[PDB]
């Protein structure tokens, strides 16, 4: 068996998606997401100019050898661009292997561990009354878990308040006050629990903005409202930052949508400083690496909570749902819904019912790409915002 | 898909082997080793009286759910008997999944990572001249790595000196002197290096007999002879025992043929106290658990060194060689050869050439069991020896 | 003195019990419990096919040598099956030694340390009103300590809600929601304290279902109700799991009915992460090992809290009560009462009065087995339940 | 002051170099190296498609704000591609600031700390006699410090044996044996010390190939030869890997040419596990980040040892030599010489005399780019090799 061609498809059916297609000599092909929000073309070059020329002629069944060849062989290891390129290759090869086996991908991984996959949606409001209305709408759509974000008085724009953060040709500049946020946000959760009661799962994304003792304070203030998690409370390049938060609160902690390697989270997990790892298939080297992260996590009670924003394409979502159907220590799947225009480019077998997913019984990850339709939507640059404090300091968005 | 029958086959073609066969409703079947040397019938009861009745009617594709169901559902977790029964089930289910995929098992795991699998053999002598002759014979058979064990002056019988340790209806009683051994064994390695030079890989199995500071002493004494490993130097129920050895020597360390769980070796591995993990598919819950142990090990530079004594059947050896062909952090495969009579009961696809194995290209793990021939050889009890010190103290064999 | 015979008696006077009887050449005999709930016949084989043939002809006075011979000599060490078989031997030999001394067993251990032994009973209800009624009934029976378990709204079946968990030929499948439980259970303890006041000792068994930060949350929520203990809050194969719970709550912690070795709890105890060790004579290698566990525990303020469910036979209960009468760091004895039919098979000297036990003054542990009556009740398989989450995930029962 | 244009120049005068030029509205410009060996075009896209469009119109004097804007604002932080793009910007802005000040760059950093900068060169041979000849030639060129690499018997190709490792359109595949290397390399250093005596500084690059206990063994074997350093002994994604090496040898340790962030080496440095940090201006975010790494290093006795292979352009070398002239804890500068054809494209003020450099007194870093000459040499792909073990395993090159 040999790879005879591989190509990168770039399309913008409402936002940019990058997809790798690998084609074998017996006409089976596989696809993988390669989208890196706000840096997309750097991955297109990484694949087209360096990795694809090496793939040609290789036996696609050699998933592990190819993964190690690219992970170690780049010499400069890890990193968002290289690990997203490698994720695209890895997923496309698992898609091929499952097609060759005539099995849905979750069967290759070890079979199903559950009959349905819990998801969460987003409820965002500019103020508290609008936030409560957004929670009602999310519940009305059948979601049993809801991420709640609310505008803060005295702050113009804040994270998560249809929201699509890559909103401009060059980065938008948001302004931020930590103290205004910490004083106000617990009141939002008190009002949501008063209206909606204790059974609904509530999530909150802090979006990198606090220091550890501020996150400790916030976690304590949110304990009465028993959140499913408090996410990304502090930037995590120094993993020891979470030890102080963990010392002071029992609100469960999630982190890691921005990571690309097990080495970004090994210490967070083995020291039991977090409850959910959010690192994704598309941004951290594919299924091969994420199986290892999830298995490592399971020894320490940590559960998977994959990021699921719209900048992860339906190809990532199909791979993630097959992974979610098998992995023992599944926690939750984020679902920020794609638009109809986006979905049409990526026919898929996964489906949603009453707050839960199943991955679909098609062979492979069950996702394809309509190349003729993708070609109708040329790339259009869109970058993520930056965040400044009130004095102008460039802060964490 | 459903399991319609499952049975335990017990045979003694020279020594006892226990095998599980699981049969599906489309006539595909799978087999797994269930042999637990010197306690074999306890696993036969564990499977026949408790686990098989639950398997019937289950979808065999649900490998992970079935693994967790038995691992957690026993309530009394881990342990040699239950984890060997679960290994037999797990391997038989991976054998079925690979047959359903029409692939050799190593392809399901992620494909091959190497073209051949290094093995080691045993060289045993009653004295130094006979040990040197046994090393010559092992080299003449094409082995590039050799475990060297030698009789010690003033000690009647010592470990590893055709050797088959389960030698009696009830346990044989060996006698041991640590100080006689520590004074003599380095001279054996000096003489082997003088005759055979530096290129041959040399291994030594201490067989549980030392305390940590004695193992530190021995490791230091063996450094000039640059061993591939020093194995099982101290009993390892208290994993911190290896910290003191690691403090004092750079001879590489191996342990773990007797373990049945990742929880027996998590601390040894994450603290970098060992170089090779020896825990096997048959004794530690099958491929599902050993993939997790090997992956965990890889984060800490630890490599696989599966035990490979004759009490692991050819079904274990086939599963181990498919695992060895894929796993990135492969170190070595032990090969204590089965006899012709043993091999005839278990037709297999794996082959040996010039010191190395390949697993074979047959679907599944490539091993089968000839039931009609197995039935010619009824069980015959054989227990492992015990070891006493010179004063009678019951020691570690 | 020699052992001339040893046999395994299996009987089901309402549930399965396995008993070893060792007979000496002067007609003194001893008995030990060998019951391993839901895996019983694997221990019967371990004893009949491997250990008993070695016992014959040995001097029964050599308790320590025989213990080490089996513990080390199995080669594959520890584990539920082997450690329960060894417990049966060890207890039967202590029974013989105390008979030869003409003393109740507690005198051999060092004599009595107390005049009576505190016990606790079970109060279980399907809802809060029924739970309160069960607490009243338990108090009316003279108990000064009561384990309270209550059905949770929105959950069909939960742990501990006459309850006998091995309820079926194959495992029953329970369904579980952690979040429903955590939201409700503190209200049960508030209502029990409001009705019954502060003097009664209250216990709760979490039954393995939480993660560490969830157990930290629950322990904090239960602090106002000053429980005697919160038990088995998280699965404990990774003993470091308790460090995070201990960081966050002063509710006292108990664990360990499922353990079989000191190596399952050494780190829990020496780091002062628990208050009570629950590991039993029958499941952890008998009196010889439990004396060592209790003594180790005493250096770190940990007290004994032996498990005492109905699946530990009256032979275990007699041995446990003699141990309880002597051990300095006694905490409490669980008492889930045997039925009349069960008690008739095992005549015993221990007695209950107003919430407390004494072991009895008969030589040995004071328990015997009526072989003729035992023979009226053939084995009948009964397995423990499994537990699944609402999505189907196989969880901890 | 405003940036009015910025462009990426790609040229291959013997090997590929990528350079950013930033032009201000008063005609001052600055340049920075952006070369990422074997992945070059991914950085060209990162800059052209994402970062340059943001630079236009910014005040170039705002070095720190621009650094934080790109480091945090990418969202996906760190990594070889993004940190090399940011390095190019940072160096070009420091070049501009020093031109605006009319000072050589080292004056802006704090002035000179030394009068000359020690360098080392490479001596490589296919065998020992040729290695000794290469050392003689290196000494004859005036070098006082020499990195020695030698071919190993029984190994075809090994690291560092005019050597330019990016030698092919697609990766060359080298083969490796750790045990052959460990047995032989100490003899090379014994022979170099016998011929050349103790005063010459000797360096060795292990090139990622060992495990920690193998590196401990090698460091001990090299102690008699008192090396300046042993470099890159083990892959360092798990920084704790160096703790075991440090436990066992006093040979000084260097690592880090492949790192891109302080977070790749914080633990190596603060625990005193290394002696020299090798991370470079071009690959780790420029002067702004490297000042912080070097200052952090100084608290723990760690000295700078910048990588200096030919794939770091003369623009990197000029920036590195100005940094080297100022930084207090300077250790050494690697110098793998550029060819005449390479040097002609990048006129520069730094000079070499008798083994040492000075950076030059021109304003800025003293390096420029001849755009007309650069345009004569179009890009030509060249990738770094990969390394396989003798069985085919994809290993660390
Ligand atoms: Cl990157
Ligand atoms: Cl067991
Ligand atoms: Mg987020
Ligand atoms: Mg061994
Ligand atoms: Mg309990
Ligand atoms: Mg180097």
């Amino acid at each position: 068996m040999k790879i005879v061609d591989a190509k990168v498809i770039v399309t913008c059916p409402g936002r940019n998606f990058v997809t790798l297609k690998i084609v074998t000599d017996q006409g089976i092909y596989g696809i993988g997401d390669a989208t890196l929000n706000g840096r997309e073309k750097s991955v297109v070059s990484y694949l087209e100019d360096y990795l694809i020329p090496v793939l040609i002629g290789r036996d696609p069944q050699q998933i592990e050898d190819i993964w190690q060849f690219f992970y170690r062989g780049a010499y400069w290891r890890r990193g968002p661009v290289g690990m997203t390129a490698l994720a695209a290759i890895d997923v496309a090869l698992w898609d091929i292997k499952a097609k060759l086996a005539n099995m849905p991908l979750y069967q290759l991984l070890g079979g199903k561990s559950r009959e349905r996959i819990l998801s969460y949606t987003h409820a965002n409001g500019k103020d508290l009354d609008s936030t409560l209305e957004a929670v009602r709408k999310a519940k009305d759509k059948g979601y049993k878990a809801i991420r709640v974000q609310c505008g803060i008085p005295g702050i113009a724009k804040t994270y998560g308040v249809s929201y699509e953060p890559a909103d401009a040709d060059l980065p938008s500049v948001e302004v931020w006050s930590t103290e205004k946020y910490l004083n106000y946000i617990p009141d939002v959760f008190a009002a949501v629990r008063k209206e909606f009661g204790p059974d609904i799962h509530l999530l909150h994304d802090v979006h990198h903005r606090l220091t550890p003792i501020e996150a400790a304070r916030l976690g304590k203030a949110l304990e009465p409202y028993h959140l499913f998690w408090m996410e990304d409370a502090v930037p995590a390049e120094n993993q020891e930052s979470f030890k102080l938060i963990r010392q002071h609160t029992t609100t469960p902690l999630a982190v890691g949508e921005v990571f690309n390697s097990i080495h970004d989270c090994r210490e967070l997990i083995q020291n039991q400083w977090i409850d959910y790892i959010r690192t994704t298939i598309v941004h951290a080297g594919g299924i091969s690496q994420m199986r290892r992260i999830a298995d490592f996590a399971s020894l320490f009670h940590v559960r998977t909570g994959f990021h699921g924003a719209t900048d992860l394409s339906p190809v990532c979502m199909g791979a993630a749902l097959h992974f979610d159907y098998w992995v023992p220590n599944f926690g939750i799947q984020e679902h920020m819904a794609h638009s109809e225009q986006m979905n049409a480019v990526f026919p898929h077998a996964y489906t949603f019912n009453d707050g839960y997913f199943t991955p679909g019984e098609k062979p492979g990850h069950g996702v394809d790409i309509d190349e003729k339709l993708a070609a109708q939507y040329p790339y259009k640059r869109a970058c993520l915002p930056v965040n400044r404090l009130e004095d102008g300091t460039l802060w964490h968005w």
